[PDB]
């Protein structure tokens, strides 16, 4: 048993709700949030503005030494750094931007970090700005993460198109 409420479950381990990622993410406090972050870990907008936001700007002072020290990081990879007041981890999940014309085959490895926790709040990788399909992006989702993952869908009409389309 776990704390998140109100979701609507599509699979064994994938869940779905019309929320605020930020909003959830403050409520429930969960172990792990994800980012859409990119490579830079520059937090500008989309869901990675909101979350750094959220953090008064934390969450961009401490990507920008994991940058320096690290270099960035790689389409479809990773890195764990802090949730600040959002979660304990914030998993920081580069998916492809189709508006930079990353190839969509490594949504399928930005997915697979999601493995690597049991459970997770996260949004649908490379949608909203980042330029793909989230029909698509859910069917990859349902079909590569194995842990428990509950979805944030921001926009109410997307949220009810993902849910009446899904398979
Ligand atoms: C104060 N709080 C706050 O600003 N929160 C916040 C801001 C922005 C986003 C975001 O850009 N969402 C994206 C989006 C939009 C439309 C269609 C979409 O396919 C997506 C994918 C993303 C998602 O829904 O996961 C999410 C939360």
């Amino acid at each position: 048993v776990n704390s998140f409420s109100g979701y609507l479950k599509l699979t064994d381990n994938v869940y779905i709700k019309n929320a605020d990622i930020v909003e959830e993410a403050k409520k429930v406090k969960p172990t792990v949030v994800v980012n859409a972050a990119n490579v830079y870990l520059k937090h500008g907008g989309g869901v990675a503005g909101a979350l750094n936001k959220a953090t008064n700007n934390a969450m961009q002072v401490e990507s920008d030494d994991y940058i320096a020290t690290n270099g960035p990081l790689k389409v479809g990879g990773s890195c764990v750094l802090s949730g600040h007041n959002l979660a304990k981890h914030c998993l920081h999940v580069v998916g492809p931007n189709v508006n930079k014309g990353e190839d969509i085959q490594l949504l399928k490895s930005a997915y697979e970090n999601f493995n690597q926790h049991e459970v997770l709040l996260a949004p649908l990788l490379s949608a909203g700005i980042f330029g793909a399909d989230p029909i698509h992006s859910l069917r990859v989702c349902v079909d590569t993460v194995r842990t428990n993952v509950y979805l944030a869908v921001f926009d109410k009409n997307l949220y009810d198109k993902l849910v009446s389309s899904f398979l």
